[PDB]
């Protein structure tokens, strides 16, 4: 009927009577759960939805303007197959579509959102110049500002606007001859698919990498981001005075802008959001992880640790200074970041407002918790129920 | 039809045969996802599915053994409402049971497994013979040994033997004027419990707590762990010279006996099984854990860490060197413990043993992943499927409640 989810630290416990109202469906079944993968009459039962869930939203449900707007979009996808969002709805549409996202940590912001109109974006040029303000204005110097740009919607017979992209700003991959990577691993189709498209590729570690983006139906156009609108923040740690010689850094505004939105079945496959960096994301699992830059035994090695047996946690000593030096880096050169602490604490006072104000949360217990201290946050002791609410940002395939 | 699973450490991808066999329901649907909670026909047909297992495992499907055993489990259901195990079959459905325990990283031991015969015990003070028994054999003075000792199965006509302790060993949880609690937190209501049936209590911060046995439809019953059979091991750290000052110990042997095996339809409410600590279990979780012990600030404290700022990652920092310190413990008094990384590497063999034996293996990615540095282990970066099979270890209410 209604998930009963307790807290084990605290023994409270709380009914997610949101999750009744579930829209899609996930992948488990009563037989088996597969919670940690990581992968027209339609379009108008979608819509109308929408609609109602916007005019609950400003008090205004069963108005004669909500009967409106509902036989208005009737009407536009009856003569056109598709139709057109107001511009409230498109900002509602997306602060929602954040609200909803099961795997992120930091919705504790989620109205505070500023969302840009890109919907009367023209060509891949006015895209970079749209792509270029967002980063502008969301960068802000340091202090980073929630934001969401959206270009125009998917329609039928017409190609769709696409940022190649997974992120507005990452480092390239750069396959060497042994069959090692140099620079980030998780970046060598990207990168290669940009040098096919014409840049002149670098040798670095850090090289950050052009943009590739399609305006409907004309193959991906190349951009370069001038580099003083990419702030970066060099690593360096508080006490270990060899890290900052390490050459280590990482970017300030983590912008992803592959991820599709869905707003009353209507689908925006190019809308970039930015928010700002959990620590642990940039220091366990950017620098970290064994398929990423994987700089634990070269930064265990420098510390001097043993790296001969696993009983000596050399690997959970490396990776302790390794976030030290991350925000206490950041810190420094004044950009915004949030340790996992303070995030996971912000997040149960947001799972706290979402049970007054609809009953319930959609969250993913094992995105939420954190990469590193688990169990050191109150999150890990938290019961949480995953389920799909739209509108919602969801994986789409990559263009190529 | 059958999973895809992928390590995305690797990038190597496998399918889950093994999830289309599940026996039972577990709690997802296709509408929500609730794989983070903690928590006579029908007797045919478990029965005579686990008779195949039986069979199969020693391949002798389809001979006349296998044919005549069917008969006689479905002759002694028909006419008594249960039915008698061979000694061979329990040994077999034992390890099975622990085979296909969705949460236990340990499973590459699964073949071995000591089992102890128990189902003809006729009293609560034999079961407590069996119980020292069992820790005895189990602990081997530090060179621990995994074992299961299994009870009389439930049956038509009587109560159940039950275990009222969660483990063999814990330590007791006193509630102060004050509202605090000395000892485990934990274990507030099994120290009381204790009390109330005739334990006059110790004052202490690791005090032993008495067995509470109860035998079919009687009373429970109190008695104490002779000091010499439970090992114990006094925490100190290589580096850290005042961490051996805290105070802190913690004992040798993991013995969960509240736990209901099931194996052909039948249920054993008291089979008490043994292992030996993943180190994280007691450094991270029972030392650290807010609701447990909640050592961490008297420890960052004690290493002069900024405790004013989250920032600073003096949880973090703490936590680590109390693990250290648990492993350098064990290590030193020579009593058996494995780290979260060796733990986790040697559960990515068992996934891959068997995939090639069985097609699969329900694992439960939420308590694979260690509670500290979880993406430093591999298992973090494998995508799991969870589902239930029997022979099984299941939760069971309390017997007080
Ligand atoms: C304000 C600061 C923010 C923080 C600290 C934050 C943090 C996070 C973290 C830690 C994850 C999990 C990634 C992982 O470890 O695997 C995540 C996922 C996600 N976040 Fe947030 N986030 C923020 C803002 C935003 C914003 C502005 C949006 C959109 C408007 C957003 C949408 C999402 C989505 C859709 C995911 C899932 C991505 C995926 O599954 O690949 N986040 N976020
Ligand atoms: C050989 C050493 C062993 C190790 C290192 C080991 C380790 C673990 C760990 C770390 C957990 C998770 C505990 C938690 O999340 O709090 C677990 C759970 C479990 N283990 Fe093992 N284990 C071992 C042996 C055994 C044996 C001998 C059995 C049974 C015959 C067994 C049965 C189980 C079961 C049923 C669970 C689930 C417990 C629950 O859901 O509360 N384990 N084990
Ligand atoms: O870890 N993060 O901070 C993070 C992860 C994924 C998306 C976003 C957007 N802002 N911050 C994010
Ligand atoms: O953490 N552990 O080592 C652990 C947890 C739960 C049950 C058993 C049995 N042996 N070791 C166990
Ligand atoms: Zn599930």
């Amino acid at each position: 009927k209604f998930p009963r989810v307790k807290n084990w630290e605290v023994g409270s416990i709380t009914y997610d009577t949101l999750s009744a109202q579930a829209q899609q469906d996930g992948p488990c079944t009563p037989r088996r759960c597969l919670g940690s993968l990581v992968f027209p009459e339609q379009l108008l039962s979608q819509a109308r939805d929408f609609i109602n869930q916007y005019y609950s939203s400003i008090k205004r449900s069963g108005s004669q303007a909500h009967e409106q707007r509902l036989q208005e979009v009737e009407a536009e996808v009856a003569a056109t197959g598709t139709y057109q969002l107001r511009e409230s709805e498109l900002v509602f549409g997306a602060k929602q579509a954040w609200r909803n996202a099961p795997r992120c940590v930091g919705r504790i912001q989620w109205g505070k959102l500023q969302v840009f109109d890109a919907r009367d974006c023209r060509s891949a040029q006015e895209m970079f110049t749209y792509i270029c303000n967002h980063i502008k204005y969301a960068t802000n110097r340091g202090n980073l500002r929630s934001a969401i740009t959206v270009f125009p919607q998917r329609c039928p017979g017409r190609g769709d606007f696409r940022i190649w992209n997974s992120q507005l700003v990452r480092y390239a991959g750069y396959r060497q001859q042994d069959g090692s990577v140099r620079g980030d691993p998780a970046n060598v189709e990207i990168t290669e698919l940009c040098i096919q498209h014409g840049w002149t590729p670098g040798n670095g570690r850090f090289d950050v990498l052009p943009l590739l983006l399609q305006a409907p139906d004309e193959p991906p156009e190349l951009f370069l981001l001038p580099p003083e609108l990419v702030l970066e923040v060099p690593l360096e740690h508080p006490t270990l005075e060899w890290f900052a010689a390490l050459g280590l850094r990482w970017y300030a505004l983590p912008a992803v802008s592959n991820m599709l939105l869905e707003i009353g079945g209507l689908e925006f496959p190019a809308a970039p959001f930015s928010g700002w960096y959990m620590s642990t994301e940039i220091g366990t699992r950017n620098l970290c992880d064994p398929h990423r830059y994987n700089i634990l035994e070269d930064v265990a090695v420098c510390m001097d640790l043993d790296t001969r047996t696993t009983s000596s946690l050399w690997k959970d000593k490396a990776a302790v200074e390794i976030n030290v030096a991350v925000l206490h880096s950041y810190q420094l050169a004044k950009v915004t970041i949030v340790d996992h602490h303070a995030a996971t604490a912000s997040f149960m006072k947001h799972l706290e407002n979402e049970q007054k104000a609809r009953g319930g949360c959609p969250a993913d217990w094992a995105w939420i918790v954190p990469p590193i201290s688990g169990s050191l946050t109150p999150v890990f002791h938290q019961e949480m129920v995953n389920y799909f609410l739209s509108p919602a940002f969801r994986y789409q395939p990559d263009p190529w």
